[PDB]
């Protein structure tokens, strides 16, 4: 497998895990 | 240009938009 393919996963984790982030502090607040 | 191009950018502006909401919270409350 190409290397590019490692690192859309890895653009694909980072944005789950900002979005996971996002998600929980949306919580912590109330919305 | 393919579609696929287009779907890399999207995830990238994502992405961006994410760490930059992210990096606003740190700032509002001090971090």
């Amino acid at each position: 497998m190409a290397q590019l393919e490692a690192k859309v996963e890895e653009l694909l984790s980072k944005n789950w895990n900002l979005e996971n982030e996002v998600a929980r502090l949306k919580k912590l607040v109330g919305e």
